């Protein structure tokens, strides 16, 4: 199994590194002998003796083109002749290469920025994180001593948790009998303690949250300040640290640095994206959080030391446990792509569609477009137009059927071969207009785009058939991951198609998949109410909902199931309708805002649940009992009394004060993101306590009847007590409960106003 691949210059001379794991061994192969190159476009071939005397000046050193080959290629449904011009090292190719382009006979260069251990994997057809290969992880985290002022890492590192199959550790410099905690004499020890149980477990996977911004920068700060060299990588260095953006990352030579969190916030969208949000939103249960402020106060202490040893273990447990959740995905997602999980992992969506399709481009001998220009980026500005949304039947309906098309963009590409290089071709034999917009795609040929697709969707049925048929449940697992990111990959080249940073960018494209998706939609539509009887209630682009109004619940089913066979004879190429789901009640509010319950009794919801920061269990449970009024009973007018009683008994004062907790996360540090509000009342409470509100850092609070403005007087729950304090009934009615359900309820004809009851 190859792990990794970079490049070391030793004189001046490029040195390919293969990362290796295989039979339990760790090794490093070097490929002194693999060549640097652009292609070039001539005017004319006798104008490459021009090009090869063409020589920049960089670092003193005269670098120039090594040698030069004609080759032939393809390049946007077109046959191409370029020149390769090879060079010594990766790094000569900018000095020389603006030059090059200076010359008034080269009509353009292609090619000329891939990384060059990232072209040695397209190059040499290698595949990072092929096979069965057993690989050992293991995951860590650190609590430092911080204070307010302080640069970063003014204060030592406390503790150093790590967990892995043996289980969960706390190295220290201070005694906690708890039996998970070693201690040692030293900040410094530990440091080295840590350092040694590495080299002796050697993980192949290195897994942190957040390391490639926190933990990796404190560890290297405080062993240069304690003169500790770092040694991670099985090859003698420290750390590596590059930049993406603004932020920072991480490499371990001859390991993978697995940080979950950029891994994590592109895949479930939590509000806040904290260690505690992502594990009590991933696995269930949930984990503590020890403010920084508690941990100084703790360590400055004798007694308080035993919980922080928790939070820390509990830190370095549970990252392995997430870590154990999404890497096989991953190691899934490095395989389909053909990169690192290094550079996977970290990667935007687009981005790792045009790395599977350089080594697709490199398969099939065709020559890359380059990325645009900063002007010709800003020209592919459009606002695209997206699918077919119908404005929903109002009120409660039964016997609903979710249909929707197998894939639909894929589908449309493959089917109507849409392809930048096969767009408004010349004397074609065979082309399909797209809908609207009139783009001719010539079929004489397959585009490159669909020649790559149709191969994906046959591997992922493949793949679901073996996940089926195998019984072992962590192979139908893996299987099950690969099916899913094929999906994701094929179901990405409608959007890279108007990415404005493609290489093989088609406006044209996008616009007409777009449009021959309405089509396909919209006639499905007219089909199944003109010919089968259906009414559809509401749908979404690639989807609709459905019944046959009056009938029951096994006809509509066995209508819906003769209506796909129908249609399907009559749907052209890869285009298919599919059953997916039945659902005995739904309503469709407004356009993306519904609600549906299946047999199950499985109520599904969308554009209507609670996203907020200020989220209280008074709030999620009225809006979760209206939902199941109007959908488990089918009974709207029970939704609403239920919204009345539960305004009058927070008014009466007859509500459990603790539902009203609001935990509130926060977004930017306390200097009045919001004007005001409960916020700025327990930032002043929990100062009392030592602790600053920075951003994270979950606020969890109950509103309280104070002078001033309602939302005003806000304290903590742990401050609170019956006796003495009375919560202010009229923020929970009008802040917390009646925005969960004044949407719900508005899709039934009722107001606000209609809610409540005083006088």
């Amino acid at each position: 199994m190859i792990l990794d691949t970079d490049y070391i210059t030793e004189d001046g001379k490029p040195v390919i590194r293969i990362f290796k794991k295989e039979n339990g061994e760790f090794k490093i192969d070097y490929d002194r002998n693999f060549e640097p190159y652009i292609y070039a476009l001539l005017k004319d071939d006798s104008a490459i003796e021009d090009v090869k005397k063409i020589t920049a000046e960089r670092h003193g050193t005269t670098v120039r083109v090594v040698r030069a080959e004609k080759v032939k290629k393809k390049f946007l449904g077109r046959p191409i002749e370029v020149w390769k011009l090879y060079f010594t090292h990766p790094q000569d190719q900018p000095a020389i290469r603006d030059k090059i382009k200076e010359h008034p006979a080269v009509v353009d260069i292609y090619e000329y920025d891939i990384p060059f251990a990232k072209r040695y994997l397209i190059d040499k057809g290698l595949i990072p994180m092929e096979g069965d290969e057993e690989l050992k992880m293991l995951a860590f985290a650190i609590a430092t001593l911080y204070h307010e002022g302080e640069e970063f890492a003014e204060g030592p590192i406390l503790m150093i948790s790590y967990a892995d199959e043996e289980g969960a550790r706390v190295i220290t410099w201070k005694n906690i009998d708890l039996p998970y905690v070693d201690v040692v004499s030293t900040e410094k020890e530990m440091i080295k303690r840590f350092l040694k149980v590495v080299k002796e477990k050697d993980p192949d996977v290195l897994i942190t949250y957040n390391g490639d911004n926190f933990d990796f920068a404190y560890l290297k700060k405080r062993s240069e300040k304690l003169g500790v060299k770092f040694i991670l990588g099985r090859e003698g260095s420290e750390p590596k640290i590059q930049r993406m953006g603004d932020r920072f990352a991480v490499e371990v030579k001859g390991r993978i640095h697995f940080d979950l969190y950029p891994v994590i916030r592109r895949t479930i969208w939590l509000p806040t994206y904290t260690l505690e949000a992502v594990y009590e939103a991933i696995f269930g249960q949930p984990k503590e959080k020890v403010y920084a402020e508690e941990i100084a106060q703790a360590w400055e202490t004798g007694e308080g030391l035993e919980r922080v040893a928790r939070y820390s273990m509990e830190d370095a447990k549970v990252t392995y446990e997430l870590g154990k959740e999404f890497f096989p995905m991953e190691a899934q997602l490095s395989r389909l792509v053909g990169q690192s999980l290094w550079d996977v992992s970290r990667s935007s969506t687009g981005n790792l569609v045009e790395w599977f399709l350089l080594r697709k481009a490199y398969e099939r001998n065709e020559l890359a477009p380059n990325k645009p220009d900063e002007r010709e980026l800003a020209r592919r500005r459009e606002s695209y137009a997206g699918g077919y949304v119908k404005e929903p039947e109002r009120g409660l309906w039964e016997n609903i059927v979710y249909l929707d098309f197998r894939s639909l963009y894929p589908s449309i590409i493959i089917t109507h071969n849409v392809s930048p290089d096969t767009l408004n071709r010349e004397g074609c034999g065979e082309y399909d207009v797209a809908p609207q917009v009139g783009h001719k795609f010539c079929k004489d040929f397959p585009g490159f785009i669909p020649s790559l697709l149709g191969p994906l969707l046959e591997e992922r049925q493949k793949v679901k058939k073996k996940m089926k048929a195998t019984i072992d449940p962590i192979e139908k697992k893996l299987l099950d991951y690969r099916q899913r990111l094929i999906g994701i990959l094929a179901n990405s080249f409608y959007g890279y198609y108007g990415y404005a940073k493609a290489r093989w960018y088609c406006k044209e494209c996008a616009e007409s998949v777009t449009a021959w998706g309405r089509q396909y939609l919209e006639t499905t539509i007219r089909e199944i109410e003109e010919k089968f009887g259906f009414k559809v209630l509401y749908a979404d682009t690639d989807g609709f909902f459905a019944t046959i109004p009056g009938a029951d619940a096994e006809t509509v089913k066995k209508k819906a199931k003769e209506f796909l066979d129908y249609i399907n004879a009559k749907l052209p190429g890869l285009l298919e309708l599919e059953y997916e789901g039945f659902y005995k009640r739904g309503f469709f509010a407004t356009k993306k805002k519904y609600a549906v319950i299946d047999e199950e009794d499985k109520i599904t919801t969308v554009g209507l649940e609670i996203v907020r920061v200020d989220w209280s269990e008074i709030a999620k449970e009225t809006q979760a009992r209206v939902l199941e009024a109007i959908l488990k009973h089918g009974d709207v007018e029970e939704a609403v009394r239920i919204v009345k009683e539960v305004t009058e008994k927070l008014s009466k004062y007859e509500v459990p004060p603790e539902k009203l907790v609001i935990y509130e996360q926060i977004t930017r540090d306390l200097k009045d993101y919001k004007a005001t509000g409960p916020h700025v009342a327990v930032a002043e409470r929990l100062a009392a306590r030592g602790i600053k509100i920075r951003p994270g850092t979950v606020i969890s609070y109950i509103v309280l009847k104070g002078s001033g403005r309602i939302g005003d007087r806000a304290i903590p729950f742990d401050e609170f007590d019956p006796a003495k304090h009375r919560y202010d009934a009229e923020y929970y009615i009008e802040n917390q409960v009646l925005p969960a359900v004044e949407r719900i309820l508005r899709a039934f004809g009722y107001r606000k106003e209609d809610l409540r009851y005083q006088k």
